[PDB]
Order: C-alpha cells, then sequence, then structure tokens
C-alpha cells in the first residue's frame, strides 16, 4: 500500500470540507458537517495500485493555525479549490499557490484546480477563465459538486496521479 498525504486549500466556505467528507465518508453518520480543520483516511484503488490517501482538510487563509508551515511542507499535493459561484475564492487562487511555493520553494509542487459548486446555475467564473488559470500553473483542471458529487473522486484522484508523475 502506497500512502499519499493531500491537502485541501482555498477560501472560507468554497466546499474544502464537503469535498474531503464526501471522498472519505464510510456513511455510519448521517451528516457531518466539520467545523474544524482535520485530517481524514480512505484507502482506494487507483490504477491497480491500493493507496492510502491522508486528507488534510485546511482552513482558509483567514482562520489561524498554527501548523499550517508544517501541513505545507508534510503535504505531498494541493488541491486548490474555487466556487464557481464565488469570484473573490477564485481571485483568491493565486494566494494559496504562493503560500505553497514559499513553504515548499518550489514551482513544481503537485497541484489541481478545482472550480467546486458546479451543480449551482449562478456561475460567475466560466470554465474557460479557469482553465486558462490552471494551464497558466501547468496544472490539471476539474469541475466538482460536492452535493452531486460530480467530479469527487475524478479530482482526488487526479491529485495522486499528478504526485505518481512527479
Ligand atoms: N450547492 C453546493 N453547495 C456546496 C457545495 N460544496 C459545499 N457547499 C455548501 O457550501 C457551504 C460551505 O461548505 P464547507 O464544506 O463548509 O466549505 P469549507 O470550504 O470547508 N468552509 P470553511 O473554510 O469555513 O471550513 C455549505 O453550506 C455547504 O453545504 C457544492 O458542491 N454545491
Ligand atoms: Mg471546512
Amino acid at each position: 500500500m502506497t500512502e499519499y498525504k493531500l491537502v485541501v486549500v482555498g477560501a472560507g466556505g468554497v466546499g474544502k470540507s464537503a469535498l474531503t467528507i464526501q471522498l472519505i465518508q464510510n456513511h455510519f453518520v448521517d451528516e457531518y458537517d466539520p467545523t474544524i480543520e482535520d485530517s481524514y483516511r480512505k484507502q482506494v484503488v487507483i490504477d491497480g495500485e491500493t493507496c492510502l490517501l491522508d486528507i488534510l482538510d485546511t482552513a482558509g487563509q483567514e482562520e489561524y493555525s498554527a501548523m499550517r508551515d508544517q501541513y505545507m511542507r508534510t503535504g505531498e499535493g494541493f488541491l486548490c479549490v474555487f466556487a464557481i459561484n464565488n469570484t473573490k475564492s477564485f481571485e483568491d487562487i493565486h494566494q494559496y499557490r504562493e503560500q505553497i511555493k514559499r513553504v515548499k520553494d518550489s514551482d513544481d509542487v503537485p497541484m489541481v484546480l478545482v472550480g467546486n459548486k458546479c451543480d449551482l446555475a449562478a456561475r460567475t467564473v466560466e470554465s474557460r477563465q479557469a482553465q486558462d488559470l490552471a494551464r497558466s500553473y501547468g496544472i490539471p483542471y476539474i469541475e466538482t459538486s460536492a452535493k452531486t458529487r460530480q467530479g469527487v473522486e475524478d479530482a482526488f484522484y487526479t491529485l495522486v496521479r499528478e504526485i505518481r508523475q512527479h
């Protein structure tokens, strides 16, 4: 079994916890809406390889977290999440990417740009705009809904594949 340390980042309210919980849930607990940053585990077979995913659901930059720097040092890949109905969350992506680059001292960190809440009609960030940004970073872009589950597994598995291909 190969272990991957994945970190989910992005602005307050974009759906970092909803995404993490949707991936990792065993559904014994009906509703789980975490209020605090935390770490979760999921075992999954990705392309024949049994993987243990350790997933850190971080708070947005506007919340204080003592361990944030060490989180980024430990993290092997990062899901950079914004919400497709929240332009500010999209503009904020630059800040998360600069923080990771500053801490890890690298331009080549495995990452996936995630445009969450794609179930919503009230879109303010066009897919093409986010594809352009992802292209500028040299990373994949994947739209998700934590409500419908669309794209959720693909986002996390794409990140694993980026780590593996690094
Ligand atoms: N329509 C829709 N709502 C979503 C989606 N993902 C999350 N939400 C909703 O958006 C809100 C924020 O979700 P949450 O998972 O707490 O986001 P967060 O990024 O972890 N927030 P925080 O930074 O404060 O921990 C909740 O009301 C949640 O139900 C999605 O894909 N679609
Ligand atoms: Mg959260």
